[PDB]
């Protein structure tokens, strides 16, 4: 995330990082649903992805930080787009779940659906100027603003898609390469999965695009519940 600084240590215990089992370096983020599902965009996927929970420092390990791997991953398999982009948003099952603590707790789902000029915050371990990696996860505070913004930007993401699109338009204010699938966080919600936007980040007139989570609703509960023949949201 660009233009702000180290988030509060308590702020984020839905926040996970992903790795994967051969390279330490954190690809993207995600939110803890439960005590054994995780929230993530569908880019973030790989062959053999680590999650780390309860974690903010790379370097000063907590009390109660925990590595799982996936069991199941699910993808919605409607989307305008043969590789998915359109729909970036994926589940995955813990092999063993968690157990709740000061630093790993569930986020909230959206229950009402907010739009254009609410106040929203974004975090991550993703990059935080040219090209570094910080070591702990770095938040700020941004606004959705009006889709048109968006449209003309980024082909993979339609008119009127399930997305939000937000930041600061006049720069500074951005997630980046890395913060895919962190939460977007409004009124104490998760109303937003990192999706993608313009790269080097932050750029003026540019805002990113963040998956309208409150659409999925129905979606990651069905799922959830252990249901395999539902379908995402048209
Ligand atoms: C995979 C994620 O780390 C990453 C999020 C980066 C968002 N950054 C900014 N500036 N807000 N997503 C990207 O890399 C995604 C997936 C691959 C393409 N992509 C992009 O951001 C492209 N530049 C195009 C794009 C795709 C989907 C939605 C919007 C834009
Ligand atoms: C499974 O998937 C869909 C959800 O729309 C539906 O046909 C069915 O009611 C679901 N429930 C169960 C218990 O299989």
């Amino acid at each position: 995330v660009v233009g702000g600084d180290e988030c509060n240590i308590n702020e984020h215990p839905f926040l996970v990082a992903l790795y994967t089992s051969a390279s330490s370096t954190i690809h993207c983020a995600g939110a803890l649903i439960n005590r054994e599902w995780v929230l993530t965009a569908a880019h973030c996927d790989r062959r053999n992805i680590r999650i780390k929970l309860g974690m903010h420092s790379k370097n000063i390990r907590n009390e109660d930080e925990q590595i799982r791997v996936p069991r199941g991953k699910y993808f919605c398999l409607n989307t305008k787009f043969p590789n998915g982009l359109d729909k970036d948003i994926m589940l995955i099952r813990l092999r063993r779940p968690v157990t709740y603590s000061t630093h790993i707790a569930p986020v909230s789902l959206p229950s009402r659906s907010r739009g254009v000029g609410s106040r929203c915050r974004i975090m991550g371990w993703g990059k935080i100027s040219t090209t570094t990696y910080p070591d702990v996860p770095h938040c700020t505070n941004i606004f959705i603003v009006k889709h048109k913004w968006c449209e003309p930007l980024y082909p993979w993401v339609p008119a009127d898609s399930r997305t939000l699109c937000a930041g600061i338009l006049k720069g500074g204010r951005d997630t980046c390469h890395g913060d895919s699938g962190g939460p977007l966080i409004c009124n104490g919600e998760m109303h937003g999965i990192v999706a993608g936007g313009s790269e080097p980040c932050g750029q003026h007139l540019k805002p990113a695009v963040y998956t309208k989570v409150f659409d999925y609703n129905n979606w990651i509960q069905s799922i959830i519940a252990g249901n395999r023949t539902v379908t995402c949201p048209p």
